[PDB]
Formats: structure tokens, sequence, C-alpha cells
DNA sequence: GTGAAGGTTCTCTTCAGTATTAATAAGGCCACTGTTAAAACGTACTATATAGACATCTCCACAAAAG
């Protein structure tokens, strides 16, 4: 039935290349190039997440033989009230590493070496 | 020829074991939530306690007619 496929499409999300998104992507390129920390702020449902998420898809990881993958940009969304250990786990899991045991210091230290290992 | 070394037997072990009255426990790190006083602290719907710009009435003093 034709109707089912259109409803199945219309319930799903899509990405539209708005100039608001292009503005962030060119700007994030400047901050990434300058290796500069910054923030993105705006009202709810203005599209910040979709623009940032689209930017991560624009710079998917790269690989070399017998080397870990290199991951130019990491995008994470913490859970609410994210403590340090769970932020390290978020970063670690995005880089596909695992850390089953350790102090918070051990989670931090493993995060530092996997971040610089993948060269984010 | 008193002393030293050496010989000899002593049984049966189907008997003894198995139950309570029991003490608060005897675990320690890490992290991570989620209560639990209880302390610190913004600001509301009120109950009064005045302080003083005004309006009012009253008492006393002056021009027109008649004998
Ligand atoms: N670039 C876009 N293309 C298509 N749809 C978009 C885009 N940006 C936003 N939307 C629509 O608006 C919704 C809200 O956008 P988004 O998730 O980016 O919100 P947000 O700005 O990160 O908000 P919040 O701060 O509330 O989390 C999306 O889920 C999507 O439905
Ligand atoms: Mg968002």
């Amino acid at each position: 039935e034709w109707l089912q496929a259109e409803i199945a499409r219309l319930k799903g999300k899509s990405i539209v290349p708005l100039q608001q998104v292009k503005t962030l992507h060119d700007w994030l390129d400047g901050k990434r190039k300058a290796r500069k920390s910054c923030r993105v702020v705006g009202e709810s449902r203005t599209g910040k997440t979709v623009a940032c998420d689209a930017y991560r898809y624009r710079h998917k990881p790269q690989q070399e033989a017998g080397r870990p993958p290199t991951v130019p940009v990491v995008y994470i969304r913490p859970h609410q009230k994210c403590g340090p250990k769970d932020l390290f786990k978020k970063i670690t899991e995005y880089l596909k590493y695992r850390v089953t045991k350790g102090t918070v210091s051990d989670f931090r230290d493993r995060t530092i070496e996997v971040l610089k290992g993948c060269g984010v």
C-alpha cells in the first residue's frame, strides 16, 4: 500500500541544508583549525543538535593498516547529571574502547591516551 | 650368689555416636544515587500607627429707615 510508505517516510527525520547549519559548520571549522574551545547556545528546537550532528557526519573517521582509527571530531551527548567517570565512558565508548574497571583517575588516564591515540 | 639380662601375660571393647539454651556481628573499599535534617535566605498578603494639607462654623464688627 502506497499510503504506508509515505506515512513511514513522513514520520522520520531528514536533514535540510539551511544556511544556519552552513554558518555553524564554517565556524566550527575555524575553531577546530585554530584548535579553539568555544560554545554553541540558542533556544530550544532552533536546530543546534541537528547542525552539530550533521557536522560529525561530515568528518567521519579514517583508518590506516595496523593502526587505530583516527576520528577528527567526536560528538557526544551526556546523560543528565553526568559525573566524570560517565563522561570518560561516553568518550571511551564513542572511540570504541572499553574500560571495565578502574578508579575515576584510571578512567581519566585511559581517556587521555585514547583521545591522543585517535588524535581527535 | 647378689646382681644383671631377659621372659612372660593381661581377657573383651555390638560400643559410641547422633538432640538443646545459642550470641549484634565479625566486609572493605570505590563510586553512584537518594533520601533526610536543617540551615540559610528571597518577598507577600497583610494590621496597623501615625503626621498634616485642607474645609468648616462661629463670634465680633460696619449702612439704611423711624421717632
Ligand atoms: N537542519 C534541520 N533540518 C531538518 N530538520 C531540522 C533541522 N534542524 C532542526 N530540525 C527539526 O527541529 C527539531 C529540533 O531540532 P534539534 O534537535 O537540532 O534541536 P536543538 O536546537 O538541539 O534543541 P534543544 O536545545 O531543545 O535540545 C529536529 O528534531 C527536527 O525535527
Ligand atoms: Mg539539542
